[PDB]
């Protein structure tokens, strides 16, 4: 039985939208029909409701690979199998402006720790999202005429260890943004058989945001994410 | 400036009791005189008040190395420099009963990620707490006649990977418990110049409550305010 | 000046279809209009011609990451910037039959050697193909009603070091097939700014082909690849 | 059975002269008595004939470790067990002139890929050629009054990565040349029980022809048929 | 059956004071009652005698992890289970002066050989001394009014590969000194179940001595060490 | 300025015969003309004298890579540039008998510490002896009708971590024996420009001896070694 997410079985939907910040989970729940808080233990708020004719949940995953791994595992134990992460990111290329969106196609990461414990060796396993789901997401964002970019991101483990060199290094490796939990999400999903994808809102540009404008972009895009999730 | 812990100048004390669970931070704040909630952004609760007429703070660090690193870095930017983690752990030896305490003397860990980004290579830097502060914790606990054990712990990055062969491997390596953030706390502290220590409440035994948390929080607070 | 591919400048098209076997390069050239052999040095046959209203080349890359890296680099030096690899692969899942196709979405690999020399450290850089190009490929194969599967593959460096354990290990890591040069192609392309993708013909199933049936599938699919390349 | 080198039973000799370039294999076959093309699949040309009235084969191995591993594995399945690589190399020291030869005594390499799959871990296994065969090569070359050098080489996996700092790093480590397949040849041979050696023609000097290849092929063939 | 230290069982005490220099072993045996030379094979001098109504041995461990690992293993086979390392060290910080002492709380080290062979993987096992025994040492040194510092050290494997960058790197990682065998002593003791500790005499300061001044400090603190060993 | 070997410059010869056991150094000095003890510090005995109208030193290097690295560095500072290791080894193959000799052609080793500190990365540098000098040894042993084998050895860092799996693993990797310092000697000699070689006496056979039989073999081949050193 899950020791972090204390929701009753059946209280978590098969389709889940995961966000790092609890407050955003609460804000996004207002987009659902008849939202109910199904868990608040350890600050990991989970809301379940309806969108279209489908049941869906919005869960908090906290910060970092170890945190999201725990939440995903327990949500799966509760019946979840489809996850779409909706978070913030720091752009690594100058042509992407704050507030715009990034649909992730892959995640780069430094090996070790979590990956070693799960994979049992240092192999560079392809950390990619579900192909179908990611395309559906692209379509959804395209229909709502939202400004987005398709590309790989680097999943950092040390937020406060990202100097200037850091930018040229990862941008030169085909990464257009940095975040912290996509690598874990994709790799764990591939191993567990879960279908996952991710959309990010550019909160800052490292090659060059207000809490209000963030929410404005968040809301405008969450609509595309929910349509996708329930498509 | 801090983008997660949105506290004002002078709202975070120099000495901080850090816990992973927001609920425990709240619960523990009731032991302080006139506790004030100085932050709730992203769910990371931080309280500040007095104990033994001394200013202190109790903060939430979430789960895992990446999370606690960010929290410690921001708390330090707001003025903190002494950290004592008070969490839960899974015993790796059969002779430790639930509800008892473990005063941590070191942390084993798997190389990679966070450590590589901070250390710039894969050397195994000694992950240890402040010598003096740890001895004070030992003193505070024994004075309170509490049942504690002193030993190293393994700081895991994958709670749900910790398999079968797990217990034997880590206990045969000198570790008596498993937790997830002591290695990050100790190493980052040694590197940034912070004084850190850790005491854990045994919540489960892999080889085989609130009363316990409350019972020892006093000893912890006594040490932080000495 | 390239020391392996001795084609004259302008003799290599911007769009290139790369195959491992020289014989297949020769066989596929019959699909082009007015094919001309532009290089035969070191056995790396390169043919250039037209398909639709676009100029396009078919090049031999040999076997392995080190070989394809050299060929791609020299072809790029000669003006190439778009590559689609069309090769054979060993399926890792029982539900994929010989002769069917696999459109690769990512490549897993063991770190070291080539990746270390190019990346300068052990970081697990996302080894993914161009998102747009790969979707175009999917569409092309769909229109011609070809049986294909979308997924990640493992790029092995040791053909004769792939035991039974090997299968369960990589199939459990989200890989549906094993090949030898996709990881190199994708990662080098991401670093150099080239647009690449890959389609494979299942030649064998490790969870369970004649030279004739191979060519039959090859031909039937190369038509979808060329349309994509010149789309 | 071999899926790349499609030769019949008894068409591949026990002793094989291996080269990366198909064109050189063809060229060298003219030095044999009644050479027959026993394979051309995937472009890997293999000839078999006599030299000094002795049966031998000249085979193409392509470029890089992964390619030569496959070729050696299949040649061995067809009966080969003695391999002498004859290729080109880039000198790492300024005192070696183009057209001269290097008899290889060992191969440095970066861990990973191919070696990990075969060795099952990242230990640095000594990558060396057969002691006896290498001394015979030395003897054959000196008898032919040819200018050769004896030393280790670095087997690179990325021809176009070999940067600036490159030359200084590898030459300061005891290597006098750079090539791409000696490490795979030597290690796999030690592991599979094959007798291998390597002689290289200097095609370029990073620190600063067919006549040369032909001139030394004789010494190589003399050694393979002794 | 030990092949390096040819001492007969019963001739090695449960408590052992280990030093790298055979000459220091002889000098220190002078502080014991009725010292007997129990082994001289391969130069590893071992003396056994009494101190404060307790049997104690002083053993030579040579230089480096491989050397000390062998000596500890063999002494343990002969009955030893408590070891206190008394060596010399190079200070990594400016404020520690020559002749002063360092009581070790942990040892950093570069991954590799010895550790990999014993631990069987590259995990960073906490290389720390026995808590009780170490606090005992601290108490003994205070009771003797000796100037000591308490901190971590870096156990180097290459004495002549300790340049300028070196000092800044390791001191910034929380180590106050450099020596060569503590990490091996601590880690092996944790695996084998032995109780170990270490106190070092500062012989040089890499941030900023004669063997005469050394022996004075060595002897000056030798009593504190032996008191701790027999306490 | 050496701090371990206190020999004065001019007292160490350009050619040095190195052994791990101080006792063997003394025994072998018996074969020199007018041997003089040039150093005894830290137990590292060094003798200097003549043999075949040539000055030669016999030096003790202790056990392990760290130990020998220190001794070689210091001897080199005092003028040495040619070293021949004469140690003992455990055979990994059945056909080599106790008392017979092995002339080393290369040394395998586990990555880590010492190598990382000197080389500055984990590259597998070819750890081989000087070609000319090694062929010289082979010739000397043949001229003396001594039974020898020529092959690679594995330089282990943990003597007591050599189990059953161990023997099969290393012998299958082409090594015929195990010892502890050849890889360090060869690699360091390549970096520093010294000319080194090694010949070992089989003292045990891990696949399937008294110090009396040992010394006989040691002395029996000592002349071959010294002849080579002064040839
Ligand atoms: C700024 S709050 C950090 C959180 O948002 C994402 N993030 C946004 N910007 C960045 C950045 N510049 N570096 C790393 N993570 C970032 C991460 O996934 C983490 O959970
Ligand atoms: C039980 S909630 C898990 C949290 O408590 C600690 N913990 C308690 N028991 C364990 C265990 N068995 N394994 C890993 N972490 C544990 C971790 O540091 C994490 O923040
Ligand atoms: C069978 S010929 C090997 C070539 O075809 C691909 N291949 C096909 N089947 C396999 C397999 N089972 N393992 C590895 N590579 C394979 C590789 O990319 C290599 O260039
Ligand atoms: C010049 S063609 C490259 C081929 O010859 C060898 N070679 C020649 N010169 C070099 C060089 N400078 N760097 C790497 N390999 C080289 C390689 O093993 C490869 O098969
Ligand atoms: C100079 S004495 C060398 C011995 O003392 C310790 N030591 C003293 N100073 C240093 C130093 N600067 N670097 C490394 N080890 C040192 C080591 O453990 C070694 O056995
Ligand atoms: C038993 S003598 C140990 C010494 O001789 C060599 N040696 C002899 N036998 C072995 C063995 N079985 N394993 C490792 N080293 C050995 C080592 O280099 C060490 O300095």
């Amino acid at each position: 039985n899950p020791v972090h997410i204390l929701a009753k079985k059946g209280e978590v939907a098969e389709r889940v939208l995961v966000v790092g910040d609890p407050g955003r989970a609460r804000l996004l729940s207002t987009l659902l029909q008849n939202p109910k808080l199904t868990n608040e233990n350890r600050g990991f708020l989970v809301y379940t409701g309806k969108y279209n004719g489908e049941t869906v949940s919005i869960a908090t995953h906290g910060i970092g690979g170890p945190s999201i791994a725990i939440v995903l595992e327990e949500l799966a134990m509760l019946g979840a199998n489809v996850f779409i992460r909706y978070g913030t990111t720091g752009a690594l290329v100058p042509y992407i402006n704050l507030g715009e969106y990034i649909i992730v196609t892959g995640a780069s990461y430094n090996q070790g720790g979590l990956f070693y414990q799960y994979l049992r060796d240092n192999a560079c396993v392809a950390s990619t999202p579900d192909f179908e789901l990611t395309n559906k997401l692209v379509t959804s964002f395209s229909k709502r005429n939202l400004k987005y970019y398709v590309g790989n991101v680097f999943s950092s483990d040390a937020f406060y260890a990202e100097d200037e060199e850091f930018v040229k290094k990862w941008s030169s490796r085909g990464n257009i943004a940095v975040e912290m939990e996509c690598a874990t999400l994709f790799t764990l999903s591939k191993v567990k058989g879960w279908k996952s994808a991710t959309v990010l809102v550019v909160s800052d540009n490292l090659a060059k945001i207000t809490k209000e404008e963030l929410e404005k972009s968040v809301m405008d895009g969450a609509k595309a994410v929910l349509d996708t999730l329930t498509s």
